[PDB]
Parts: structure tokens; C-alpha cells; sequence
DNA sequence: AGCCCGGGAAATCTCTGCTGCAGAA
DNA sequence: CTTCTGCAGCAGAGATTTCCCGGGCT
């Protein structure tokens, strides 16, 4: 008669997302989807339809009894816990931490000093063990017996008016152990240095949702299922993982971004449209004068930091000749009446074909003059590479990048606001204007003026 | 007709800035003032009243001839120039150093490697020296016929027309000998060591006036008055250089900030006002809580941005306890949507009755934890020292000050377009809806919001 | 050969910071010796038949052994100082780092020994050991003798005194870097030529200390050099083959935290370290300005004391204080072309009582830019606030405090002035603006 | 009557200049002051009316016999002449290295490898010992009695249309032993391996001139003179070093203004080099694999950072998978044993052929991700283009330029004392740990270990 | 006689200015 | 048939490069 819930618990499904806040009581009931206004924690793991043990989540690392398979005995799984009690990481070395943007966790060991026993002894740290020697071996199927990890780290939610510490776990996604060393750490209360495990720990990707669901931690842990079976509801990066093997990681491993990035079709004006063939007019122009296409970078990046209302005013161009890493320079003033603060703002122009794209490189090359305060801003007559975007959104530069339709809709504003001679006689106001003064002087020179 | 064009230009207003642009030509009289748009150097020194011939600016160190008095025969002064190669600034040898707002200024002697020998045969050291130990002396009297160095530097600049490379020279103002040493120096082109002069010079302010008598020259050149009388149209830092010695350098050294010192009382709201009133009650009420004013300085640092129409965000705060470096954070979003760039505002607030300032120390501690395009921000009730705005203004520290006359206006304005009630409903609403964080994260995962 | 084997079949470990029976009295055979291991016992086992190798104060070892292929010397035994008791107060002395697996030692010479740096038969085996690590051979380096370090101890036990005649393990080390100084002493008082030796300690790799069937097989006639690592330590073994390139990065690392409280910031009471302290704390008291061309110095020698480049660019200001007291540049590189590293400054003299806020600390903080390193001098301590703040926002910024900067002058009067402490002030308050310039922090790297 | 042309020496200042060409003969006479339009060395040294004896000089550590002053025995002067042998053939590793820009020099022992015992054994190295011990000292007493060490460095001279490069002699001026290291050598041709000291020294400054008062010399070389009245002609700088002590030294260093930019030519090794072909080879092998290259250049930065003796520690590789932003991670701790601070290091390394340059934007890009107190280091095998490092001077970028001749150096250097010869095998480690030595870790993670 | 971190004009020098021709997407 | 895109020791101001002067001294 069990069968059948079995079934039903098989075929349902539960869902999780990483990085959201999940309820951990004692006691409590598994069959309950929600408890006291939020998603319970046994009822994800172990719904009850099994009428197997809970999976417990308690201090270090912990792990289910040995399933023994039809085809042999396998571990279930790993469910580990951080405790950073109220945010107390990371003012010491014990350092457990972790990167979830960038798909890197580092976990320590459970033991202490009070362990008499070599670093192993402890049930976690043993677990641990045998994790470490099934992730590193010669066969393929001793990949397919080794536990995958589950993060769990604490969380306090202060919500619903009620400011509460503890009871609460944080998913940060499914780990794979990519080192294990011997570390040494110290113990302040009796000022004495033990020997302890450190795990550095990689998260995998979640696929489009980046939050998984899991009907195969039940597989791990059913008796009639194989080895091999339990991958039925893996994602997709741990089996390929499988496949491919620890080659595949840094292809698998989950990466979020700060922000969205843009394709270069979005970035580019319709290619059958005339903002595009009006772009490439702007192309077959500033290709001989890019002192023109300098001075017009100038004029567009003020339409759009004025655009953002933001107070900006255009300093002048770094140089018409010497080539080098700055081609002009303005101001942006951060406040409002009396309360600002100075921004000292680096233009730079590269004019490119379309086809070709700006290397992360030739921006980093702006990058690198901006000091503490400073704001680079980009124009380009192409689109910008996957890895610049990566290396500005990151690493976190603070750059403003300027793509062919924002500069075309720019153009389309100002050839509108001033008609004068048409369309064509503002590149040549571009030309004529282009002179726009000259300075030698430094960018903080920017201020007095 | 000796003194018919001496008298009347005798009692001149000959007083000049820094920053202008002279005008240096071959062939230019003496009588007329300005040349082609612009003053005239030859003009600017003697004109036609002394009968003097014109003081030509050349040779890098230049000075006029010898002058005997009844008795101590003297240099009546020393031009000293330092021209662009052009790229012999910053980019070749000599390339002497420019610090005006600090008012140090090293300069190269006159020995060349064609010049074979110690420094040096030509004149220019010779003149160095023969300055030097009179500047250097300990003596009253020699400072007294310590021969003025002006410094003049070609800036290319002139107004609309075209710009300009040679004929036109800047005036630097008047400095006075830091340091003199031998140093060594290598040709690129010929790949030869040769020994030449260098020196450290202290530049010299003009006072809040900033202007420079040039009829001090007059009675400089005057074989007839001595010392006693030759100072009567000297700025009165050098008056003060002359009576007194070496040791009141830093005390008359010239400090020019590029922005403008805030004082206590201009910080400050109107006396008798009512948002001076609003104040007081403000630090009357905030005296005791400091949790609730963070906030309400976050909610005023919120808009102060948005005031523009600029694009902003706001953030969450740190810790409810044990504080930050920073107590609550900001975004700021730069240029069109999709093109928007994250930029990270650092807010700290701190409750003091406005007959007090604040300590830069603490305003380092803010500016301190800033990164790549961070910005900070400090709200106060009082004012600020005036130490820390200069140091803020000369190091380019990018953060907003928020005294206690912007917070009164900025909150009035909060309470009467959002509110209009009595503060008391604001003050309430923000001790109980907020003062308690929901999040505690790191402040870099701001963009990601 | 039984009782070989048997000593054989059995393991014999040591964790670093293992406190150890010292007793010229009891046996070989024993194990322990009131209530701690006996070392002895541990250096010499009861199934080989040699004799017992004893520790005494400074470097010791025994006579080489000879070996079917080459002659092999002994392990190199090192027994601490004092620290102090009033049986040492040198400035030079051994400084231990544990953590990060760094240890400093400095040989023995003595105003009495006429001669050459290394003419007596320990200096002369701990040079010749000193070629051996610097071999440039596999061979020459499974050759070279391991070096094990040992400390003195003042503790208690079982509610008691402690302690007479016990030590403590310090872990095995590789020599690294050898350094040649001059140091003097008052009570000689005749000043003497010393020898500096920088030791890397390694890591045991799984365990913490290392295994002690090492030694007892080397010290065997019989064992080949080549074959003779079995229970080595997997560094020292990568090392051998490896050789000075494993030695940056096979070091022993302790995690802790590296934030010291106001007394271990503090010297001890008896170091007399802290008298002298006293004497700059009432003397820089009124003149602030001596205290920061003293710190500039100070911080001058603390970089030149791991061989960097140092070069002192001047002082900011003479006239009232500041963000930046004194500016000085440490040049790296391939030195046909270098790059300079700007080092700002700021000192302050303050009771030692007295904690230094990280807001002044900041001050300086604020001001370095990208390749800028800060210094922070006090006569005081640092408070945790400031500690913790430097370390989680990492700010490149070191900080000396009552100890190191007390400690670092005593080395350097010594080293110039030794005798007359008078002599190494009157060089701080004689010159004030001489070495004090007004430039921009930028301006140091043409120097 | 050897008293008047002592006296008139005495009365006519002798002087020597740094960079001076001078004829060196065995068989020359104290009597000619010049000899083939060149100034005699024995003539400057000793005058054949002082009657002192005649001074030799040969290849290695030369030192005159001792003299004793009325207050005590004192050594006067130690000569050493410093030859490569090369005539650009030059495979020892260990030789001697001049860098008189920043004042620094590094001398090598005169110990054999015939000679037993141990180092040194050899008359050079033991009256170095003592000369080391007199430069380091204690008191002023002893820093008086301490005897200058003067450099003579064999020099290509041309003279009368015709040019031969033995015969002459260069003066390099005196130097002051600052640190003094043992280590091991090896003769490259045939495998051996031999004990010697090594010398960190720096050449102090003239003064108002560029080289040496020998008439102070004469002072000091005389056998009946007092103890701080010997010198009267002295260098100010050396008369600051008796005063000061050590605390001078880093003030008293040798500095030559010049360009730091180096060309192609500069940075790569001569023409002769027998490293060329090794670094083609190099580059043929790391074609298509530039990871191992990558830990082949964190291994040669690490030797780099080692050969000054500072603390350094081996970091990781970030990838080994495709391309990316950083190529490997290293630390550098600051300061003494109790104290010190830890900075990060960037380093890049993408492998080209020696005769081409690097980009300006392939080191910013580098330079980009480098935060305050954060340095970096790229190493290839070509050299760097001349835009680049004139970007780094005028940025005041803090980068480490690997290039050409000094990578070959280190390289060659490690080989000979680690690898003993065999560079197959250490290809073969940097093909083996492109993989092993790959962690996902951040930078600042570093701290860590 | 001389020099010198010069300016002036008259000597080349730099690099996009483009028009009609033709011939091609 | 279009309508643009090639051909051409072409035009030509602003910017360098040469060379002639400069002014006021020891």
C-alpha cells in the first residue's frame, strides 16, 4: 500500500530556487509544503511518500544512512551547514565562505580541539573523506557513487514584523569537491593550533531557472534504483560532467551577473531600417577623420549623461594626436543645488567596423587611467564583445557604454533639435568645430574649470 | 620730457594673475598695452615710462643686468622660463616640475651636456647661486636683496580664433628658493651622463587679492633706492619672507583650493530662521538616537540625488547593531536604460549640535573604504572642519557633505511634499517602519538589485 | 635485529608546539618523563644502540656519519633563548613564526672568538649545511641535514612552576635566505660580527608535525642517501628535487587571526625593551616632529630587514600634523628598469595606554592610490576596531606599535650608537627640516 | 724632496669623475699623468713625489698593504676590477651586475671552485669579510677607520680612429656593502658546483660633483694622520654616512635622471646571446599551449621577486581552460618578521616572438583590475612597445616588466641552480601542472595561505 | 666676439579634402 | 537603366622643419 505514495511522491514535483529562505524546525511534519508562511525544509528533502527517515541539517556536514541499490550500496547524499550566526564572516580565518555570482565555495572541516582523534574521526570529517576519495579516482562509476553536495547556509529573515535569528537555511546550490587540504587553524580560548580539513567546493549550474528541483535526492536514497538510474533528474551540468568529466567544470559552474547583458542585435539599430544604413553613413564619414568622430563622441556622451538627469559639462579632448588611452574628458556633478560632488569623467571614441567588436582590452585600456572618483564612458561605432561586458560588469568598472542605435537615437534627437544644414551638416558641424580647443593638461585640471 | 611718461605710469595699477595669456613678440613696443587681443610681456614689465629697455624672457634662467646701489651691488631680479620642447615636459629631460596648488616648483639649471664642466659656465647657474645664498641667508639684509624669481610657462590656448605655440607665454607668478642641489642627467639621443643644477621653489601668494604689483620691478631696477624702499609694491608674504626667516616658509606658502571653503556659519541656516529652529528641534530630538537619524540620512541622501532627476536607488542598511565603516548604502544608475551603470554611494551620518564641526579623521574613515567608482557621503547637523574640506578639495575625495543647514532645508522639503503633518509623524514613521535592518549584505551586491 | 624491526613496527610522530621533557638525568629506554615526553627518547629510540645526542643552548649536532656512497652529517638541533629572564637582553634575537611557517635565528659569535663569522665547528657544519640546501643538485640536497627547531618555555603545570628542563617542538625547517650582520653587546661590551639565517619551516602536509622514523633511518650507516626519505614530510621531499623554487610556496601555514591585543602589542615588563619606551614616550612628548624622522628610520630598517629596497624620500611637513607625516619608496623589479612602490607615512607618540582609533589610521589610508603602501608608528597600541577594520577591508597599510618600534630602535642603536642611546636621539632632534620637503607623494619615484 | 710636490699636491684639487675613460697599464710609471690622450691610473692613485709604494691591480678584489694611523691600524682603500670576460659570450650566470641609475650593484666573491675549505678561503673574500665588517660597524669610530671600496669596470674606449677594448678602465665610483648572502654556482659549460658570497652594494654621490676627491684619498692614505680631521675634501654624502650610520644609506644612493622606457633592442639579449635560441625554442613550444607559459612566467616572477630575497609565496592559476583576464596570482609580504602587510600580485603572461613588442592595451588590461595597494608583473618573451611604458611613467602604472634579457637571466640562473642544467625537465613540469595548479579561488583569497 | 629650455617667415611636411570618369552590385 | 564605387606624382590649410634673424648682456 506504500507503493502508492511512493509513486505519488516520485511523480510530484519540488521546486527550490538558490538563494532563497527555507523553514528548519524541530520536530514539525514533512508532509506540509508550507510551514509557519514559508517553504519547508524536510518536506523538500524527504516528503514522507517514501515513509523513509528525514534528512537531518545539523552543525558541520551531514549524511543519510548507506541505500544500498539493486546494483550496490550507495551514499545518498551530503547536506551541509554554515553558520554565520549574525553575519559574523569574515573577520577571521576560519573563513567559511561563499561566492555564489561566481559559482566558488570554500567549506572547513567540523573538527576541534577537544578531538582527540587524528582529523578524519569526526563522522563529518570521515564523510568528507570518502567523498574526497570518490571525487578522485581512475573508474567512471565511482563518479556515479560519489555524494553530491548540498549547501545549506544560515539566515536571519527579520520579516512579517518579527525579527527572528536562526531556524532558517539558505540553498546556495549543489557542490562538487575540487580540493581537499590539511589545514592548520588556532584555538584563541586555549591558544592552541589543530588540524582541521579545508574543502574547496564548486556550484554547478542551475540551467535557464537557476533554481532546481529535486525528485532525484529521493532516488538517491530509493532502495529498487541503481547507480546509474538516480541521474534521471540531475541537471544537465552534472551529467555532463559525468560525460566530460572535471574538464567540464569551469563550463558548469553557475555564474550570475550583477546585470543583464545585450546581445548585438538588440544594441544595433533594425538592420533593414534607415537608423542602421544612417550609422553606416556615420561609418564611410568618420573613417578618415576620427578627430570628427572624437568630438561627436563628446557631444552624444553629453546628450546621455544629461539624459540620465545628471548635471554634465565636457572638459575638452585629451590630445588630437599622440594617439593614447584618452581622447577627450568632461565633468559630472553628483547631487543637487548646493550638495555635489566633482566627477571627473574620461571619454573615449573608437570608430570600428560593425562586423568587428571592441576588445575587453581597448576598454580595459580606459579603465586603467580612472582613479578613485573617476567615470569612464565608451563610444563605439560597432558593438562591445561578451568578455568586455564580463570584465566591466564583474569586475565592477564603472563604464558607460555607448552602442551604434544609442548613439543613432542621440544623433536623431540632436539632428532634430538643431536642423540646421540637415542631417549631413552636423557631422560637418562635427568637422568644423572639430578643433574644439586642445589641453596637455591632466584630467584633475577638469575641476577648476 | 624725462618723467612726462614715467609719472603718470608710475602710479599704475600694474597688478596681475595667474592664468593669463601674455603675449611675447619679436618687435613689440613698448608703449602700447595690449597686442593682437592680448597684454603685452615687454609692456607688463617697462612701459616706455622708465626708458628701460624691454627685459627679454629668454634662455631659460634669465635676469637683467646688475644693479649698484650706494652700496651691496645687487641682481635686480631673475626671469626664469620653462617651455614645452615641445613633449620636454613629461616626456623627455629638464621637463621641470609645476605644483601650483601646493606652490612647489623644482627647476632645472642651465648646464648642458655640449657644456662640459661643473655646474655651471653659463650664466644661468652662476645666477642660481649668486640668488640662492641671499635667499638661503639667515640675514634680514640679504633677503632684502634676494632678487625676485618670476616664472612664466607658454600655454597654448587664446580666445575662439585658433590656438597658439609660440609669442605667447603664461605668468606663473613669483617663487622663492625651497632647496639647491647637483644632480645627474642622461641624453636619450646621445646616450651621455652630464651633471647640471636643480632646485626646489616655494611659490608665493598674493593674498585674497591674488594679484601681483609689477611696479614692484620698478624700484627693483632703481639704482638710487635701496632695500627700505623697494618693497612698498611687494605682495606682503614677501614683506614677511624679508623680515622674518626661512622658518615661516610653510606659514607663507601659497594654498589655493580649486573649489570653495565652506564656513561654519555659511554651512549653517540663516540666524533667527525657521529652519534653524526645525534644526535645533532636529538636534534635540536626534541627540539620543542615533539608528533613526542614520535612516533619516539615508532618506535625505536618497533624494538629494534624485533632486536632478538623476537615476538613483535606494539600499539597505548594514547592521542593527556594531556599525559599518559606512552606515547605509546607494546606487546610482549613469545614462540610458540598458546602458545604466551601477555606481556605489557610501553614507554616514553622525548627530552634533551645529556649533560643531567635524573631524577629517572620521571623514577618512568614510572615504577610506571607498573603491572603483565609489562615491561617499556624510550627513551632520553641524558643520565641517575646515582642515577636512581642504583636504577633501586637494586629494580629490569623492564624497557629498550634508551640514546641517542642507539636512534641516532637505528634511522641511521631505516633510512638507511627502507629508505636510508635523515631523513628528516623519520621525515616528521612520523609528518604527525602519532603524531595524531586514538585510544585511555586502555592499557590492547593490548593482545586482 | 629484532629490536630494530620493533621500533620499526611501531609509528613516531610530533605535532608542532609539543612541550618535551628535558633531563640530562633518566634514560634512552623510557617514554615519558614527569608528565611529558622525553626527549631523548624521542631524538635517540632504545632499538638502535646510539648514543644520546644532547640539546644545549644554541646551535648543536652530532659528528657526520659515514654512508656507503658519501659521508652524511647529522640533523641540525636548535635550542632558544631565555627571552629573558636576565640571562639575555640583545636586541638581535630569535624571532619565531609559526604561522606562516617564517623563522629568524641568529647564530652564535663571540667579542672573545678571534677570527672569521663561522670558524667554530658548529658554524662550520651550519655552513656547510647551508651549501647543502643550496645545492644545486637532487643529490646534493637529499644530502643536506634537516634542521629541527626548538624553544624554551615559561609556563605552568598541574598548578605549579614551569618550567625546569623542558622545550618545545617547533616543526622541522629548510634553509632559505643567510644574511650577514654586525651586532654589539653591552655587557661584552665589545661589538661583534653575527651571521642572520632565514629559515622557511615546512608542512607536514596531512599531519601537523612530522614524523620521527626520518631521523633514526638517516642516522643508520647502511641507508643510501637516495633511499633514505621514506617518512619524510612531502614538502621537503618535493623540495629536494625541486629545490629553492618550492621553498615560496611549501611553507607551513597556521590559520588565525592576525589581530594582537594591546598586550601582546606591548613589550614585557622585564624585556627592558619597554624602559626605553618609557624614555621615548616622555621624550617625543613635546617634540613630534623628531619622533617622525625617528619612525622614518625605523620603518626605513623594518623593510631592509626582509632585503627589500628602501629608499627615504623626505618628510611632508615640519608645521603641525597631517595626513601624511613622512614619504619614503621601496623599488622592485628587474632593475634595469624598476618599479617604485610610494610609501606614505604618519606617526604618533601617545601614552602606552593609550589605543590608537582607526579614523587616524584611515587618514592615511585615504590617502594611497593604486601601488601606494601605507605606515602607521606609535609609541601606543592599536585598537581592535582599527585591526579588525585594516584586516577585513584589507588595507595595505603596516603597523608598528610600542614593541616593534622599541625593539627596531634598540637594533639600530646598537648597531650605530650602541652604548649611548643619547647619540641615536641627539641624530633625531639635531636635524628637523632637513630632510623635510614640500612635494606631492608622487614626485618620489624621479628620486 | 718629496715634500714640495706633496705639498703642491695638497694645494690643487685631484679629482676623479664617474664615467671616465682611463688608461691602465702594469708596467706604467707614477710619474706621467696621462698616457695616449688618457689619464693614468697610477698617476691619480699615487704621485710619484708622495713616495708611496706602487698599488696593483688585477682582475677581482685587489686591496693595497695595510697602513697604521698614530690612533690605530687602519685599512685605506680596497681596488676591484669587475671584467664580464664575455666579449659577449658571457654564460655565467653569477656575474656581476651594475645598475648606476638607481646607484645599486651587485658584486660576486673571487672563491674557486679549486679552493677547499669553507668560503672564503681566498685573500678577496676575507679582506672583504673584514671591509664588511668596517662597513657595518658600530659607533662613529669605527665607521672613520672603514675602508672605501672602489669600483673599476673593464670598458670599451675608441681612440684616435681606432677602438680596443682591453687597456682601459672605468671608475664607478665608491660603494658601501649594504648586504652580504652565501650562495652556490656553477660553471654552465661543464657541470660542478662551487660555494661563494654574494654583495648587494650601492655606490654613494659626489656631492656638488659626479665622482671622487682624490686629494681626501692622499688625506687618508697617509700613514701619520688624526682620526675625523683626515678628510676636508671628502664628499659631503660619505661624511653623512660617518655621521648618520646605516640611516643614511638609503639617502646617500647614486641617482641618474633618465628615461625609463627601454626599446626592443634594450630589453632583449645581445646579438651573441646563447639564450636567444633557447627563447625561440620557448616560443615554438608554449605556441600552442599558453598556460604552461603562464606558470612558467608565475614561477620565473616568483624567482624574480626571490632573488631580492624578499618574502614571497606561490600562487595559482585561475583557468588552464580557453583564454581569460588574469593568467596567474601571487602575494608579496611587506615588512619585518612581527610586522607586515600582504599585497596581491597580478600577473599576465602571453607568449610572443622576441622581435615583437607588446601592446599598451594587453598590460592595462592587466593594470585595469588592480586594486589600491596592489601591484602586478607581466612576463614574455618579447619586448615591450615604447607607448606602453610611457603609458605606465605618466600613469604612474605599478607593473613589473618581464622582458628579453632579464627573463633569460633568472631563468637561466634558477636552471643552473635548482634544475642543475636540465631544462627538458622543467618544460616538462611547466606541461605537467597547467592543470594541477588551478583554483577557482579570488585573489584576495591569497591572505589565506 | 660670442651665446641662448627664443620668434618670425619661408622653406616642405602631413593627411583628408573630391570631382568626373569609368564600370559594377 | 540605376546609383554608387573604383580610378588619378589632384588641392591645400594646418602643422612641422630650416633657417634667418633676434634681444641683452660679460
Amino acid at each position: 500500500i506504500a507503493w502508492a505514495a511512493s509513486a505519488e511522491v516520485a511523480n510530484k514535483p519540488r521546486l527550490v530556487f538558490v538563494g532563497d529562505e527555507l523553514r528548519y524546525a524541530q520536530g514539525a511534519n514533512q508532509r506540509d509544503v508550507e510551514l509557519d508562511g514559508f517553504v519547508n525544509y524536510h518536506w523538500l528533502t524527504s516528503p514522507g511518500g517514501l515513509g523513509l527517515p528525514k534528512v537531518m541539517l545539523e552543525a558541520g556536514i551531514n549524511a543519510p544512512a548507506e541505500v544500498v541499490g539493486p546494483d550496490r550500496s550507495r551514499r545518498a547524499l551530503i547536506a551541509i551547514r554554515s553558520s554565520p550566526w549574525k553575519a559574523g564572516h569574515e573577520t577571521n580565518p576560519w573563513h567559511d565562505e561563499f561566492d555564489l555570482d561566481h559559482g566558488h565555495v570554500r567549506y572547513f572541516g567540523d573538527h576541534k580541539p577537544s578531538t582527540v582523534g587524528l582529523p578524519g574521526e569526526t563522522k563529518g570529517n570521515r564523510l568528507l573523506l570518502e567523498a574526497a576519495r570518490l571525487h578522485a579516482g581512475t573508474t567512471r562509476e565511482e563518479r556515479l557513487l560519489a555524494p553530491p553536495l548540498f549547501l545549506f547556509r544560515a539566515v536571519t529573515v527579520h520579516r512579517a514584523g518579527r525579527a527572528v535569528v536562526k531556524g532558517h537555511v539558505e540553498f546556495c546550490g549543489a557542490a562538487i569537491i575540487e580540493r581537499l587540504e590539511h589545514v592548520v587553524q588556532r584555538d584563541p580560548e586555549t591558544g592552541r593550533s589543530f588540524p582541521n580539513l579545508s574543502l574547496d567546493l564548486a556550484v554547478v549550474s542551475g540551467g535557464e531557472i537557476d533554481g532546481v528541483d529535486f525528485r532525484w535526492i529521493d532516488d538517491r536514497r530509493n532502495a529498487a534504483l541503481a547507480a546509474g538510474e538516480t541521474l534521471r533528474h540531475a541537471p544537465e551540468s552534472w551529467i555532463r560532467w559525468v560525460r566530460q568529466g572535471r574538464l567540464a567544470i569551469p563550463g558548469i559552474r553557475r555564474r550570475v551577473l550583477a546585470s543583464a547583458v545585450q546581445s548585438s542585435k538588440e544594441q544595433q539599430p533594425a538592420s533593414g531600417s534607415a537608423e542602421a544604413a544612417t550609422l553606416q553613413t556615420l561609418y564611410k564619414f568618420y573613417d578618415g577623420r576620427k578627430h570628427a568622430f572624437e568630438l561627436l563622441a563628446s557631444r552624444v556622451a553629453a546628450e546621455v549623461f544629461r539624459e540620465s538627469g545628471a548635471r554634465y559639462k565636457e572638459g575638452w579632448l585629451s590630445r588630437s594626436s599622440g594617439d593614447g588611452g584618452v581622447d577627450f574628458i568632461g565633468r559630472i556633478d553628483m547631487g543637487s543645488l548646493k550638495a555635489s560632488t566633482p566627477v571627473v569623467v574620461l571619454g573615449q571614441a573608437k570608430c570600428i567596423q560593425p562586423t568587428s567588436s571592441v576588445s575587453p582590452e581597448q576598454v580595459a585600456r580606459v579603465v586603467a587611467r580612472l582613479r578613485r572618483g573617476w567615470i569612464g564612458v565608451y563610444v563605439t561605432t560597432g558593438s562591445f564583445s561578451r568578455q568586455a561586458q564580463v570584465e566591466i560588469i564583474d569586475d565592477q568598472y564603472p563604464v558607460v557604454l555607448i552602442a551604434g542605435g544609442t548613439l543613432a537615437a542621440t544623433v536623431r534627437r540632436m539632428v532634430q533639435a538643431n536642423y540646421g544644414g540637415d542631417l549631413d551638416a552636423l557631422l560637418a558641424s562635427t568637422v568644423d568645430e572639430y578643433g574644439a580647443a586642445v589641453t596637455h593638461r591632466r584630467p584633475e585640471e577638469v575641476i577648476s574649470l
